[PDB]
């Protein structure tokens, strides 16, 4: 009685024929895996940087973007390996637009297939120029049709408790980072971590559209991702140590969000996080291992009226802009750099 | 690199041919429906019961708990509409047995296909005998293939923020409890109440067993429930005052369980908070119009069998939930008097 109706989907698998994957852009989703967790797991003294839009709505937009962060990394990579933030799905509080894939249109018309075929598009247009992205995983059913070209997962603060979420992040191939919940405690992190590792055997769907049987094999590649909450921000050093405390032998590096909780609803916020981070990692902090922040190719955010928007501003969280976005990540470059003299 | 591989799935389709519902089945699971909405709707001066075993991993056990169950809804229906605790799926804080679906031999060999059938075939056994049931969603796919037998849907402390969830909800043909989250506090469910009101859109699994893309309706029939957690139980008056108070135009009455946190770590607890609730409503609350009890043939829990005690979660034993329930009953009848 509550189902309006069924539309069909294109299989991941047609999906992945007619947008087929560049050797590039297989080559860009491999080496960023690799990249990624030589830092997590602490082969690499580089730290992992997952910088981008708090949402993709605007492909043009999203390339522009890319290409900026293409350069800079190329400048800064004996220091920083970055994945740009390329969200396809976006948790609501309540109720909102919910991403690229959802609605492309902005507009209230649900295109799905349309938004899988953007969504596709562009991340072999991203990965293409050699850039490797990441995305929240927050659909269970979307992977299928993305995750050849992906090198870093999220699982969300309102999904980290979520069973089903440890359960994808299980058989993901590539590192996932649970973001702690939205009280602005770790502990659902750290069990979510735990949880991931494991094999599990759950109902889901194949590249063929059909659902059968999943058996994961667990992911080694779990991390923890402090983004503050309720309780407060948690990206200083008390609460770095705290963190440290709680996680068990095995564990993999720590990643601090600068936006979200962390920013204590303030795009401003973010560079302020960033020296006290770029302070603990200078004097020598090997923990953390990566961060997480919220830019655009302009700061701030607007509301949706996809005609009447602003180019290059956030239809969700607000972000910091291109300008500031290059002067933090120099600034922790160079905090990298320290920490190795102070290593020596 | 992380998928050892992919095994056969029946339908839903088929599993519902496998193993039809009767006619005493279908019509149990619509009066459920029908008994819950009127409460939680403020349509029905009884408190709707969610009452039954923390999980069933033993079909005969759930069956004589049922029959047990349904003697006494016979004796108290003027005062309480009871539904079942048939709960096939279990959110783990990292890793168990996730429930009959996922493991139903309990020895880690994951046969969900026979899960499955088990499960169905619980269902229609419980719901023949004019019995409501309920579980807990938490599987986004697992629905397809018993909600026609369900009465009463809960959304775990677990997952009362995760947007599938919402989704979820929002196209279930039965009421919906979405439980506080595990720090104790309530604006998660009430989000999650109002996501859930709305129309979405969505990828599912459809009947046939393949991926299609779903539209809801919405579902205007979801409601809190208070489960305790981390900044302390919030079963007491005052904790139902800050609850009504956050409770948008429209909302449904709220739900108290009595165990998980509001149990503080303790099945023994769950009567003293039947206590505490019942003095509320004798008193005159009409905003607890439901309630949620851990309960089974036998009281508390064992490890990972003996007969009729809880493999999860511990739980109060029969007799005991005889004597919770008939106060409970005196309550409803009490506050029918204050009215
Ligand atoms: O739904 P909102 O507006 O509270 O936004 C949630 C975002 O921060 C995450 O998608
Ligand atoms: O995983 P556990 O042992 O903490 O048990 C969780 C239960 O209370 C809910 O399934
Ligand atoms: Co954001
Ligand atoms: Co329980």
């Amino acid at each position: 009685v509550r189902i309006l109706g069924y539309d069909p989907l294109a299989s991941p698998a047609l999906l992945q024929v007619q947008i087929p994957a560049t050797p590039t852009s297989l080559e860009t989703a491999k080496r960023g895996r690799r990249e990624a967790i030589d830092i997590i797991t602490g082969k690499d003294d580089r730290v992992l940087v997952i910088v981008g839009p708090c949402s993709i709505h605007d492909l043009e937009a999203a390339q522009e973007y890319a290409l900026r962060l293409k350069k800079l990394s190329d400048e800064l990579k004996g220091d920083l390996s970055i994945i740009m933030r390329a969200y396809l799905e976006k948790p609501r509080t309540t109720v909102g637009w919910k991403g690229l894939i959802n609605d492309p249109d902005v507009n209230n018309t649900f295109n799905i297939n349309k938004g899988l075929q953007s969504a596709r598009q562009l991340f072999v247009n991203l990965t293409n120029i050699g850039l490797p992205i990441g995305s929240e995983m927050l659909d269970t059913i979307s992977p299928q049709y993305l995750a050849d070209l992906v090198s870093f997962g999220a699982i969300g603060a309102r999904t980290t408790e979520s069973q089903l979420h440890r359960e994808l992040a299980s058989g993901l191939s590539f590192p996932v980072g649970f973001k702690n919940g939205t009280d602005g405690t770790l502990n659902v992190a750290v069990d979510a971590c735990q949880a991931a590792a494991h094999s599990h055997h759950f109902m889901g769907v194949t590249k063929h559209g059909v659902a059968a049987i999943t058996t994961t094999k667990g992911n080694e590649h779990c991390f923890v991702i402090l983004r503050g909450g309720k309780k407060g921000t948690n990206y200083d050093a008390k609460s770095v140590a705290e963190a440290k405390a709680q996680l068990p032998a095995g564990s993999n590096g720590l990643m601090i969000d600068y936006s979200h909780g962390n920013s204590n609803k303030d795009f401003r916020n973010q560079p302020k996080v960033n020296d006290v981070v770029c302070e603990q990692i200078a004097n020598g902090e090997n923990a953390i291992t990566g961060v997480m922040i919220e830019s655009n190719i302009n700061e701030g955010n607007q509301g949706i009226p996809k005609a009447g928007l602003k180019y290059g501003v956030s239809i969700t969280d607000a972000c910091i802009g291109w300008e500031t976005t290059e002067d933090v990540l120099r600034k922790l470059a160079a905090a990298v750099r320290q920490r190795r003299e102070v290593n020596k």
